[PDB]
Formats: C-alpha cells, structure tokens, sequence
C-alpha cells in the first residue's frame, strides 16, 4: 500500500497469537509492544525518546504479521504508551519513505 | 527520493539560515527541534513520547527546508533527544510510506 501521513499511520498486527494496532514509526530503531507474553529467553533493555527512558524486555526471533506482511525480528515488551513498529521490522516488509 | 530504513532516515534541514540534521519521523505528529532561537511569539505545548511528557515552545509559520523541499509550518522547540520532522511537515513535502 501507499500510506499517506494526514493521520497517524496505524496498522493491525498479529503477534503471539494476538491482534493489536501499532504505529509505523520511521523514527524508532526498535519495535515496542505493550505488555504481553512472548516465547523464549529475554534480556532487559532501556529505551529512550521524548520524556526519557523506559525498561523493556527484549525477545528475539519473534514472528509478526504487519498489515498482512510477515516479518521476523526482535520485539521489545514493556510499558510503552503506544505499540510501535520500528525500523528493524519496517525494513523486512519493504517499507520506504517516498517524496 | 526513496528512503530505505536500514539506517536512520536522517536528512539535512535548513531553519533560520542554518543547516541541521533531523530524523524523518512518521511516528511523530509534530516537528520538534533542539533548543535554538526562532522569531516571534511562542505558545505553550505539552508533548508525549516513549518516556513521558515534556514542555516545548510552539512557533507557527516557520520557514524550513527539509532535504531541499520547502515547507512553512509549526516548529516545536524543547528538550528533545533528537531533531524530528513529523507529519505536520512530512505532508507538506508530499511524503508517504510505501510497501
Ligand atoms: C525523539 C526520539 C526519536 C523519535 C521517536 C519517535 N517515537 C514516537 C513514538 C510514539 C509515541 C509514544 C514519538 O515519540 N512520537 C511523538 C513525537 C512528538 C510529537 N509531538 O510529535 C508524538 O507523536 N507525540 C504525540 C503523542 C503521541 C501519543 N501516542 C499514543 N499515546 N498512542 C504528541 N502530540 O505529543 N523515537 C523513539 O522514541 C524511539 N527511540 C529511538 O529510536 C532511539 N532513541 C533516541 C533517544 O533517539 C533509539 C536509540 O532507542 C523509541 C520508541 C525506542 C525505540
């Protein structure tokens, strides 16, 4: 698709058997999801932006479907105010910014 | 251009006759720049990010070039960790996300 930017670019995702809404964020290095269970080992991470940092759990090799497009990569889980799809998964679905 | 997302989507901007680097950010409603001087009166605004909320100064109808493309619009100035070009100006330069 071509997604214009008049509104926030929200899409449906499927992760860990669950449907969620998430923001396509070219300004995010990483993908960050609100609290949920994921399989495998994890390690803690601190991630920052406007307002400072939050602590998250890093899970690797997680399969996600983003607007119908499957992507595997790292997902961070924690008290984010918004589910965010960051560049680590945007690249995998072939997303580009065009102007 | 077509900007891929394997690296941060950093571009050069021009504001107040000065070149700066900024991040093209589809996950940002607004454009937020690190402390600098702009002309005119400002109005207060609170914005939110990953970590919480911060206060910024809102300047309207600021002339700004983004990767060579001319825009005139609202610029927020405050303690952002990074200069970000948000959707208010991405729409002025005709940017879309495509996959
Ligand atoms: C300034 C730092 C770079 C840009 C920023 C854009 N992220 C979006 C996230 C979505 C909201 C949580 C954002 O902050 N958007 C703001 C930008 C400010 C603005 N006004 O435009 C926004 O739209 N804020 C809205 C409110 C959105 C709330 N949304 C919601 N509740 N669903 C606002 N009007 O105040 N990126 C980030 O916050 C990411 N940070 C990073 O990628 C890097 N960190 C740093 C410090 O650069 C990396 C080294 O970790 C986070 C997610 C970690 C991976």
């Amino acid at each position: 698709p071509q997604i214009t930017l008049w509104k926030r670019p929200l899409v449906t995702i499927k992760i860990g058997g669950q449907l969620k809404e998430a923001l396509l964020d070219t300004g995010a290095d990483d993908t960050v999801i609100e609290e949920m269970s994921l399989p495998g080992r994890w390690k803690p991470k601190m991630i920052g932006g406007i307002g400072g940092f939050i602590k998250v759990r890093q899970y690797d090799q997680i399969i996600i479907e983003i607007a119908g497009h499957k992507a595997i990569g790292t997902v961070l889980v924690g008290p984010t105010p918004a589910n965010i799809i960051g560049r680590n998964l945007l690249t995998q679905i072939g997303a580009t910014l065009n102007f």
